[PDB]
């Protein structure tokens, strides 16, 4: 079964990124809303698309696993 | 089976709490395009990133259930 | 298994959907730092919100599969 366990450790490693940008995308979100500006929203920005980059990495991962459970 | 039964459960409730969430998003979205500013777009960065927050919650559900799948 | 066999199908079409998305949105964040302004803002925010709402797509078909699985 290692074929599924390496998926799924890698889809925790990949979660654990994703809460740490999360973390970051709210942290400048809170900034953004403190002071507004052009240049502090295209940093907010910047980090949300980050955010949607790794969730698609992990759907990905996801999309693996389901496949690894089909074929078993 | 109860705690696959009550993970699935769990899932249905975020995603609905996902789509209310992205309906907010769009709506936000069409009255930015039509009347753009600062503010607007402060505003919407907050339902994004407001959207990418329970994206996350629903992707750690998920994995929950794929961890009971595996075990089982 | 055709109903798996489907969804798993269905799945694949909208991930590779979500990866246009995505690779639309990373460029126009390249244009938008490179150039920013508040009309490339309300651009980019548009393509953000379009993969949000891809994302959502690519969750509900996971949560079709999952529940697929869970009576089988």
């Amino acid at each position: 079964k290692y074929e599924l366990r390496r998926a799924l450790e890698e889809l925790e490693k990949a979660l654990r990124e994703l809460k740490k940008s999360l973390d970051e995308l709210e942290r400048s979100l809170e900034e953004l809303e403190k002071n507004p500006s052009e240049d502090a929203l295209v940093e907010n920005n910047r980090l949300n698309v980050e955010n949607n980059k790794i969730i698609v990495e992990v759907l990905r991962i996801i999309a693996e696993v389901l496949k690894i459970n089909a074929k078993s």
